[PDB]
């Protein structure tokens, strides 16, 4: 049986790395059938997988380009491709019935829509967008309730680390973002490694006056997030969510060289890392071969020339954005949310020169303490809107922070 | 429901670690009984031991203590155990239908008469002893096949290490010794994590010096094959064996702060790992709790705390007993047999101040050179008498040898 893909987002950073490991390891053996690839803008890009990988499906967001996508898959001989547009291309793909497995590499808050219908169709999802997760959590704890053999299995590196600690026996006795996942997997504590950014070693006064230009000389968003160490405190939130574990049992460590990529201490005190350089083809793989692992043609791990990891604790004064992450996750409800989306403008207010290190974490703890914790729907479709309605509100409410200083 | 158990050496390092682990996991919950009490002479500890745990069985292997053990008993009021001597006695309490495991904690090529007769009654078999798996791993192989229901779990770190690195949905459809392990685990290589012994930093000048004082200042034995690496040589072939690894594909690593204490490489280059402070418990309570895991209170690894890790690969020229081990391995037949047996004289001769560190891999060497193979017995019982012959054969090729240049 062959593993029957889509790739959305196949033109970004996690599609393009998931195309090469499909490619790869292809060349071994043939277990990967890519059966559609959808992207927003990227048409001649689109163009040229369709070429490569003849998926059955293409689909564009954008309107706009749609009839010139449908022009240039005409110069591909003995290739009749279903090609589609928009939100309804999006669902026709999740509907079909020839798709096992849905690698979702679509950023930001947009990620989170086809998330919800990969999972409404009862898909193996291969999520790589932790904003998602941070954002609408509950949400799709309450959905993968509903469709029971929809699945989540992780992409992020950390929570792919995770992840292949485990054994497989206990794992399928639950799922991803299961209450008591991590009770069934006798989970106790988790080390989540990050590379501590650009910004590790700078002083107070020095991260005072830093600027994009420092963070940036990946993709600008996560590279600011990294800087900040937002993104790592985006993360804890995401393993708090996918594995159940409790934030007092999730621990930040700085691991500069990037080999361990998380680790997994259980109710032994037995501790389970993964390791390998630096990498997203292997999380991805993982993703799309899970419970089972294939031959690859990697570089195999050279511990010895490595010679030397490191461990230390982040310093929460000089990265003030992981204990606001710590801060909204303990508080639940809908802080996540809050967070995600004040941090969205608070992180592009300083890509664009806007505001300086310190006031990111300014504007999002000025957010999250104006909002005020909100009755759950119990209704999927209300909460929804909610998880919408409060996401556009602190968005609002970061802008208006900063114009009112500015 | 609670786990029937049996500690054979229950006096040793091992068995003391053993009971110290099962003492703090039955404070609450009745989670082990433990059943028998095996040791060779030790008869005061033996009885001290008996009071506290109050065992169905105790075993005396040494038939000159029998009566000082009868005595030193009487003295526990209203407990009234089945007091047994030698190989009968061991095999009494192999044959019990009250036991479900037993840890062997014997020293030496004499466990691996225990381990046998453990496996020809469908035993977990919970084994230390890797001299055992180096001696007779053909034999034990043929043993399991025989005895469906008996399984070994390994307790040795590196091995223990390895053992809960793979995925135990995997390992459930399979058993440690058996053809394909290694196929069906996805299984690719092994890093064999090491302490490196007192002598890994010393030169060529320094290291022909050393004696069994500097080494010394875990039994006296391994501490010493620590020192040569001969310990890691012996691990490498219990490797092979253990989880159906080429020679080819274990690799040595020194990993001088002993946190990390084994890594597999699957088939896809991902590397799992299993770390914690240097440490018994945790190997042996998973060889009883296996596939579960259950709660300890030892102190958590704090990663931040230990900072560094260190990988470097061993000088062979420096530990030539490690080159030894794998000529020997490879080759097969008897020749790991005679590995271990010319080690066991070989070391004893250098803890007794007999012999110098390089004539240890002389001794050894020689032997080795001298053995001629040998056709393998098809039927258990005569390739256990072979086994034997050969294993005598080549301590005393090693005390001839010493005897000569002597
Ligand atoms: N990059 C990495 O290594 C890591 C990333 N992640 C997460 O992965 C997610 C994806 O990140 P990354 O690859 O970096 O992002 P990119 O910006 O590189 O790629 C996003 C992709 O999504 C497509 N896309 C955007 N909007 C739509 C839409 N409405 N419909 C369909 N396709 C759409 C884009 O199409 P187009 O080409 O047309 O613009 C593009 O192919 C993020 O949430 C990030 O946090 C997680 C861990 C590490
Ligand atoms: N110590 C450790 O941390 C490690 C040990 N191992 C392996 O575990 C095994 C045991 O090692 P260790 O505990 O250090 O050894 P010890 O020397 O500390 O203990 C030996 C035990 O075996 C008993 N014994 C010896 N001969 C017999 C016999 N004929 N019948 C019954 N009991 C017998 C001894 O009894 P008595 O007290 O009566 O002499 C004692 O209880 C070895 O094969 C070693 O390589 C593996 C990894 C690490
Ligand atoms: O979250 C992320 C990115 C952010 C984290 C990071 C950054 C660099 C390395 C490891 C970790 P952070 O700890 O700084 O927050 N992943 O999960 C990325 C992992 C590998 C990215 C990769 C890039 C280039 C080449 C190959 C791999
Ligand atoms: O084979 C062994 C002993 C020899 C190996 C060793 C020695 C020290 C630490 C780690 C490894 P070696 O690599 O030098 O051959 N184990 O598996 C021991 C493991 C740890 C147990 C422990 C022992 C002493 C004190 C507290 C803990
Ligand atoms: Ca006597
Ligand atoms: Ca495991
Ligand atoms: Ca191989
Ligand atoms: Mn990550
Ligand atoms: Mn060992």
């Amino acid at each position: 049986k062959p593993i029957n893909v889509a790739i959305f987002g196949s033109t970004g950073s996690i599609g393009t790395n998931a195309l090469n490991i499909i490619r790869e390891c292809n060349k071994i053996e043939n277990v990967f059938n890519v059966k559609a690839l959808y992207v927003n803008k990227s048409v001649n890009e689109l163009y040229e997988q369709a070429r490569e990988f003849l998926p059955e499906y293409l689909c564009i967001h954008d309107k706009s380009v749609y009839e010139e996508l449908k022009e240039l898959v005409k110069n591909i001989k003995d290739y009749k491709p279903i090609i589609l547009c928009g939100d309804e291309g999006m669902k026709e793909i999740c509907s079909s019935n020839s798709i096992d497995k849905i690698v979702i590499g679509i950023d930001s808050f947009q990620g989170l829509y086809s998330t919800m219908y990969a999972i409404m169709n009862n898909k193996i999802v291969a999520l790589a967008n932790k904003e998602s997760i941070v954002s609408a959590g509950f949400f799709l704890k309450k959905l993968l309730n509903i469709h029971k053999n929809a699945k989540i299995i992780p992409v992020d590196s950390e929570h792919s680390a995770i992840f292949q600690c485990l054994d497989n026996n206990k794992v399928l006795k639950t799922k991803c973002l299961q209450d008591n996942f991590s009770k069934i997997n006798n989970i106790n504590k988790i080390f989540l490694c990050s590379s501590g950014g650009p910004f590790q070693n700078l002083t107070m006064d020095e991260l005072k006056n830093v600027t994009s230009e420092n963070a940036l000389k990946m993709g600008k968003k996560i590279t600011i997030d990294s800087a900040t160490m937002m993104n790592k405190g985006l993360e804890v939130i995401e393993t708090h969510f996918l594995f159940d574990v409790d934030y007092n049992d999730i621990e930040v460590i700085v691991h500069k060289e990037c080999i361990i990529h998380s680790c997994v201490e259980f109710i032994d005190k037995s501790v389970i890392s993964q390791m390998y350089y630096p990498d997203m083809q292997i999380p991805i793989l993982y993703s799309l071969t899970w419970p089972d692992r294939i031959k690859t043609n990697l570089k195999p791990l050279d511990l010895a020339q490595v010679s030397t990891l490191t461990f230390h604790k982040p310093s929460l004064e000089h990265f003030p954005c992981i204990k606001l992450a710590y801060q909204a996750g303990i508080k639940g409800n809908f802080y996540p949310t809050v967070l995600n989306a004040s941090n969205e403008i608070a992180n592009n207010l300083f890509l664009n020169n806007k505001i300086k290190y310190f006031d990111i974490s300014s504007i999002i703890s000025q957010v999250l303490e104006s909002f005020n914790s909100q009755k759950v729907s119990e209704n999927s479709e209300d909460l929804m809107k909610q998880i919408l309605q409060i996401h556009s509100w602190a968005k609002d409410k970061a802008t208006d922070i900063y114009n009112k200083h500015n």
